[PDB]
């Protein structure tokens, strides 16, 4: 093949051009992001059944739906809560790589089966169906600019409902619009004790609004068939909705025959509010109207998230004056911010390599071609990952920067080795270059399949960290398959055209280099003497290798692990949760507390909280804040996010009224809600909820004591007073008072009732009737309602109903169809995860019989990752061997090279636990690269030693001669991978944990697979053939 | 009004016209719902007489030959040719007196 | 019986809320007329499968299904593949002629 | 012979597809608003019969 | 027309306007892939020009 090219150089020249044309034309398509698609697909759920506590919303609705949902293709878990405001949540999680619209469609297809056991209620409200993709991609915030303690956020809502979620909603890329607020609507608050005094029900008033605010389709006169004489068919057009609350004022309850009316006026005030008010939105003190807008799948992100800011700038030139937008919180500035600085880095390094080779070619012609040949291999990579569907990420952004000294290596080998024959024989560069490429050949194409081989098993693992392998393992295989096509190509026609003659016997050199020169002849020769004074004495070095595999084994043995390390994403969570009870303005004073101590501090720009919404649950005493953070560049490592997280902690560690907790953004979106482990106790055995609670005390209590824990609580509400009502069924029967009458009445008053709908400025919106503040404050309020009886007289509901107290459930969780408690936690500093989990299946293993416990999300990823890393090493190992013994056409020698695995290991092991980092998945991956480099650094000698070893040479002359020829590239390429890298370990910055780990584990490998490899491998290669008694 | 004669002044294009129906006659029935309120007429009395007479009331099935077809009721069409048909209707009130 | 505007907002603006941020919309057209008839076509980007499509409209559809009033629900809506233009029509007739 | 190309290029009118000849025609009967069905079943009766 | 009416295209007028929009990119493509693969035959540049 490459003498072909040689004899057609501007055939290579072609191809090259075409290979690159496609990396430049398939680039303006490239999606862009964070992280890919790591989480699983998940499908959720929502049911709103307004009043209904949470154990009747548990019994009555939920659970028909979990028993219909069973059954699912590729069900992983479910996970249901009910809340107290009427709110159930089911979460189905699937396995990843499932197509998310069929999975969507079987849940709908079930939920269609459940539909006929609801109550008429929600079926009246729908019962929604959403493709989850967990977490937000920006929020958007409308607030006014004057920031009025008046604030009508009703009408500020209503407004970015009509004229901005709309809009956004049918933006390409927006998955989902989540709103923090809640439309317009019109609200009849009712004065029972008006409707007392007039001789009225609630259910009167409720019929009434049902049958006077209602449409009128009444049609034509003159249609078809109409008589052959008359021509005029017009619409008749009956006025039957009413528009503004003045009409509403004017419904009719009783009027007679003289003239006198009662009306809706007299007895309520009616008004437009909004239509719920379980959730509000605050900015930095002041009430505001936000909405989160969630990507699609398979959609860029810079070039969504850009459309989304200039559609939010479009719509400006429409909002009102005292009206202003702004984005509080975004992820993809993150991702810009990453890019950018990993394309920083990949100048950086291309500079530095280049450096490299003029530093030992002496000459810019020699050092152009690789710095030619490089981007081809890079575009050409970003062709085929755009073929795969991948996305520009930042773990493909840590692919290609690593990529880039791994591909550099055969193009600095080339170059080497026809510069060491130009040196030597003085052959003119075309047949110089026939000579080299023919020597260096096999050895070529053998390391391009190793390499290969090395990184093809990891982009065959399953799970998250599948998915990461996936796209990181895979970006350096193209990279590498492209590398030793055009090493193959290419590069033998670059040599054959650019470079020039050099006259023979001018190793003369002015200037440095030639202290480089004689210097480096120098180094080469006192090596080629330590190979002499090394040969002799072979199987006493054993022991010294033989101490450092051990010592690699014991390194590892004690190196922590982890999934992902947590990154700086230049925002916080924080959750209030006050005592059980709470109502909704307890909640608004801690909230204005807790934003004063943030606004007060200089690391925090802007505040968002959330009352009503949290981590935990829905519900009064619930709120949650995303305080967002400065710029990194303004900002120091004291201002950081943990910082301030401790700092958050321990101001407000002495709250009096609630709990108030401030935790970091999980690592990964999708999987969870923090970092950290989540469980889920089970009742497999049906104890109940008494003993269920029991149980989670005592679990509770075993855990939140141990230091392994930085905390532990329930993700869930706790237990709430409830006020039972008793009512003699006999008496209010024999008072002529039916329980339909009570159901309507208790159920109008507080849970309030939505009747029909209204036209408000084109759009349909609910009328909810429910009882005035001032009358449903109180237990008394309760008994002071009065129902009608048979004769059409109003009884008390004191003369029949009783109120008493008890405890109950304000949140039900239901896992797998078993009823569960929800446990979450974090690992202390300094602990992982795996010696947590190992010492929870100790503690599960002491529970009474019948209380399970199981993973789910992170954990359950963790655990399978945990378990398949084994079998991915030793498929790798017996590849790379099977390879290695199909190129040599021997045992023996893949044996000798492979014993070079183990201080690379070593190497980076050593490093890891010098700086201290976990054993991640990046620092897997940067290993599994060491490994593959020192595998390729061991090929470059025992490729030449067995050649030089069939040609004649003793074993100790041949291993001598070919490591003395071969030292110059060795230490070449070494050098410049680790220059080039050395950007990633001290990398600062967004995403600086993440460069850091990769970068400190890859440096020392590759130090340790070097250093020590360059004077093992000969003694490897001689005392193994001597062992074997291998002949030529 | 502005772009079609701009545009069908324009000789540019054959023709251009609206693609779709132009404005008709509409006959509004003012509903005094104090008044109907007094003599006893429930609104939904009103509704469901103007809809049945007029815009036609499909009540149920039959089964014609094994096949369930609507039943439609609507009122005769010589009773509903003209505007005053409107106003001859009746509906009834709380004492089953029937008003027009 | 229902007029094209009271069609317009009480069931096809309904629905018109609902199918907005359906996957693969080019656009929608929505046309409601004084028969009682609403028409809604939203138009796809070539290469998509049409099942996923109608799958997806259907979704959204009984979403928005809590909504409407009780006599169109008992009409029943229709969604339907569309490929504007018919292969043929065929007609029926008496071979006669009969005025009757 | 290349600016020629050029200039008689830049004077091509555009088209998409051209009209073939089908074998059939549209006609639209639109009567003034609040037309019966009469009328437009007179005026369809003088449409066919010429 | 006064702001805030505007105006968009549909089924023919939409794919016309991409089309019309496209033909360019498509000759320029045509064009240097054909130079492409003359000078890949010919191993000379001043054959394909």
């Amino acid at each position: 093949m490459p003498l072909f090219f040689i004899r057609r150089p501007n055939f290579a020249w072609v191809v090259a051009l075409f290979i690159s044309l496609g990396g430049l034309l398939v680039i303006p398509f490239l999606p862009v992001a964070q992280y890919p698609n790591v989480a699983p697909p998940q499908i959720t759920v929502t049911a709103t059944y307004p009043g209904a506590s949470a154990q009747v919303l548990t019994d009555s609705v939920t659970s028909v739906i979990e028993e219909e949902l069973n059954g699912a293709k590729n069900l992983l878990y479910f996970e249901s809560t009910s809340n107290a405001n009427g709110i159930a949540e089911i979460t189905v999680t699937f396995q990843p790589g499932t197509d998310p619209e069929l999975a969507q469609v079987d849940v709908q297809n079930r939920l269609k089966k459940a539909e006929a056991r609801m109550p008429q209620a929600v079926l009246t409200l729908g019962i929604q169906t959403e493709q989850a993709t967990a977490g937000f991609l920006l929020i958007y915030s409308l607030r006014y600019k004057d920031g009025d303690k008046n604030a009508n956020t009703t009408a500020l809502a209503d407004y970015a409902v009509r004229n901005v979620n709309n809009e956004i909603r049918r933006l390409p890329g927006v998955g989902k619009l989540q709103f923090f607020d809640s439309e317009a609507a019109m609200r009849v608050w009712i004065d029972p004790q008006k409707l007392v005094g007039y001789g009225l029900s609630i259910d009167d008033v409720n019929n009434a609004i049902r049958t006077q605010n209602v449409q009128v389709p009444a049609g034509a006169f003159g249609s078809t068939p109409g008589s052959s004489e008359q021509e005029l068919t017009a619409t008749l057009t009956v006025k039957g909705t009413l528009d503004n609350p003045e009409e509403f004022a004017a419904i009719v309850l009783r009027a007679n025959q003289d003239g006198s009316r009662l009306t809706l006026g007299d007895v309520a005030r009616i008004e437009v509010g909004s239509q719920d008010y379980n959730f509000g939105s605050r900015q930095d003190g002041k009430p505001a109207v936000a909405a989160a807008v969630q990507l699609s799948p398979g959609a860029n992100a810079i070039q969504t998230a850009e459309a989304v800011k200039q559609r939010l700038t479009e719509l400006s030139a429409n909002f009102p004056d005292n009206v202003e937008f702004s984005v509080p919180y975004d992820t993809s500035r993150f991702v810009d911010v990453a890019i950018d600085k990993v394309i920083m880095t990949l100048i950086e390094a291309m500079v530095l390599v280049f450096l490299v080779m003029f530093l030992f070619l002496q000459n810019v012609r020699y050092t152009l071609i690789p710095s030619i040949v490089v981007p081809v291999c890079l575009l050409g990579t970003l062709t085929f990952m755009y073929l795969l569907g991948f996305s520009v990420n930042m773990m493909t952004m840590f692919g290609m920067v690593l990529a880039i000294g791994i591909l550099v290596d055969d193009a600095i080998v080339v170059v080497e080795n026809v510069e060491r024959i130009m040196a030597e024989e003085g052959l003119a560069p075309v047949p110089a270059t026939i000579k080299a490429m023919g020597q260096v050949s096999g050895a070529i194409i053998g390391i391009t399949l190793v390499l290969s081989a090395v990184f093809l098993p990891l982009a065959f693992m399953a799970g998250s960290v599948g998915v990461i392998y996936q796209q990181f393992s895979l970006s350096l295989a193209v990279s590498i398959l492209f590398s030793g096509f055009l090493a193959l190509t290419f590069t033998p026609a670059l040599c054959a055209t650019l470079l020039k003659p050099i006259p023979v016997g001018h190793h003369e050199k002015t200037g440095f280099f030639g202290w480089f020169n004689r210097k480096f002849t120098s180094l080469t020769s006192r090596y080629t003497k330590l190979n002499d004074k090394l040969v002799p004495r072979a199987g006493r070095v054993m022991f010294i290798y033989l101490g450092v595999v051990v010592l690699m084994g014991f390194l590892y043995m004690r190196l922590p692990e982890s999934f992902v390390p947590v990154e700086d994403q230049g925002y916080m969570i924080v959750d209030i949760q006050l005592p059980p009870g709470a109502t909704r303005e307890r909640t608004s004073a801690a909230g204005g507390e807790l934003e004063s101590f943030l606004m007060a501090r200089e690391a925090v720009q802007t505040t968002f909280l959330v009352l009503g919404f949290s981590f935990s649950g829905m519900g009064e005493n619930a709120a949650i804040a995303f305080p967002l953070l400065k710029d990194w560049s303004e900002r120091d490592s004291s201002q950081s996010p943990e910082a301030e997280s401790a700092a958050v902690n321990q101001h407000f560690a002495n709250l009096d009224d609630g709990a108030i907790m401030a935790v970091p953004p999980p690592p990964v979106e999708g999987l969870g809600n923090s970092g950290g482990f989540a469980l889920r106790l089970q009742d497999r055995a049906g104890l109940g909820r008494d003993a269920l609670l029991a149980a989670r005390d005592e679990v509770l209590g075993k855990v939140n004591g141990n230091p392994k824990f930085l905390y532990a609580m329930m993700e869930g509400l706790a237990e709430a007073p409830q006020l039972r009502l008793v009512i003699d069924r006999e008496q209010a029967r024999t008072l002529g008072v039916s329980f339909e009458a009570i159901s309507s009445a208790l159920s109008t008053a507080f849970g309030s009732s939505v009747i029909n709908d209204f036209a408000n400025a084109g759009r349909q919106q609910r009328v909810v009737v429910q009882a005035e503040q001032a009358e449903r404050m109180t237990p008394e309020s309760v008994l002071r309602l009065h129902v009608p009886n048979d004769s059409g007289s109003l009884v008390p509901l004191s003369a029949f109903v009783t109120t008493s107290w008890e405890e109950g459930p304000v949140q039900v969780a239901r896992y797998n169809g078993y009823p569960s408690i929800r446990i979450a936690g974090d690992a202390a500093p300094g602990v992982s995860t795996g010696e947590a989990m190992l010492e929870l299946e100790r503690i599960a293993a002491e529970l009474p019989e019948g209380i399970g416990y199981e993973w789910t999300g992170l954990s359950y990823q963790e655990r399978v990752a945990s378990g398949q890393a084994t079998m991915l090493f030793a498929l790798a190992i017996t590849v790379v061997f099977l390879l290695l013994v199909a190129l040599y056409e021997s045992w023996a020698i893949p044996l000798t090279v492979m014993l070079i695995v183990p201080v690379g290991a070593l190497g980076a092991v050593l490093a890891v636990t010098a700086i201290g980092l976990p054993n991640d998945v990046y620092f897997k991956v940067g290993l599994i690269t060491v490994i593959g480099l020192a595998a390729k650094n061991a090929i470059l000698i025992v490729e030449f030693a067995k050649d030089l070893w069939e040609d004649g040479y003793s074993l100790r002359d041949a291993a001598v001669e070919a490591a003395r020829l071969r030292f110059r590239p060795i230490i070449m390429t070494s050098m410049a991978f680790m220059l080039g890298v050395v950007p990633l370990a001290i990398a600062t910055g967004a995403g600086a944990a993440s460069q850091r780990a990769l970068g400190t584990g890859v440096l020392g490998g590759m130090l340790s697979a070097t250093m020590l490899g360059v004077i093992f491998v000969p003694i490897f290669f001689v005392w193994v053939l001597s062992l074997l008694r291998t002949k030529p």
